[PDB]
């Protein structure tokens, strides 16, 4: 179970290198701490 555990990425560039894209609520990086525009998605890859 991939629960959130105080995860902190320096940038979405490092998140994408681990396959972390289209992050939803309750996943690591959904917060304003990752998504500069805080639009309720993180490291989005929807074309
Ligand atoms: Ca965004």
């Amino acid at each position: 179970g991939a629960s959130e555990e105080n995860i902190h990425f320096s940038s979405c560039k490092e998140a994408w290198a681990n396959g972390y894209s289209d992050i939803h609520e309750g996943e690591p990086g959904y917060s304003a701490k990752l998504d500069r525009d805080h639009d309720g998605v993180a490291c989005e890859l929807k074309n």
